[PDB]
RNA sequence: AUAUGGAUUCUUCACGGUAACGUAACUGAAUGUGGAGACGUCGGCGCGAGCCCUGGGAGGAGUUAUCUUUUCUUCUUAAC
């Protein structure tokens, strides 16, 4: 009955990222000693991959399909669950609590974030997670 | 016309905030969409400015047989 779980594909409808698309790696249901409301911990696409044809070379294609990720903390309210999943073990440890209230903590977690997102693109799957809302 | 400083990038084209949104900055051609320019009249109510009225004090002037701590006058601050 319950579907905000850690694999859940969420679309942000509110702050900076409205209309980004969303996983959930760490749900808090019953608020916490910050942020007095129902939360989860998600990792997002900042910019999403270009389209790659036949004719793009080799050097064209790389630059096209660079994943610039993000990390953020968001309401219940300002989103969106959809249906689709796609698993967070890769980058599940790294993202947490205590990612966050640290400069430099959340740099490098984002870089893991951007290599499990990069190798995910490539042999192409979750491609509905991958392709930008259009509205 | 152009240099310097600052900002950004080895995760190439910035970060923070749950959010409304914030900042010294923080690539964007064709094409498309939207906003501003851009609007009647009357009625009462709220607020601002200039003026009017008035107290104390620091100056100048007038009246003074008698009365009047009195009558008149100066005390200002632009765009940005």
């Amino acid at each position: 009955a319950k579907f905000l779980k850690a694999g859940k594909v969420a679309v942000v409808v509110r702050g900076r990222y409205a209309g980004k698309k969303v996983v959930i790696v760490k749900p808090h249901d019953e608020g916490s000693k910050s942020h007095p409301f129902g939360h989860a911990l998600v990792a997002g696409i900042e910019r999403y991959p270009l389209k790659v044809t036949k004719k793009h070379g080799a050097k064209k294609v790389a630059k096209r399909t660079k994943i610039k990720p993000f990390i953020k903390v968001v309401n219940y309210n300002h989103l969106l669950p959809t249906r689709y999943t796609l698993d967070v073990e890769a980058f599940k440890s790294v993202v947490s609590t205590e990612t966050f209230e640290q400069p430099s903590q959340r740099e490098e977690a984002k870089k893991v974030v951007k290599k499990a997102f990069e190798e995910r693109h490539q042999a192409g799957k979750n491609q509905w997670f991958f392709s930008k809302l259009r509205f």
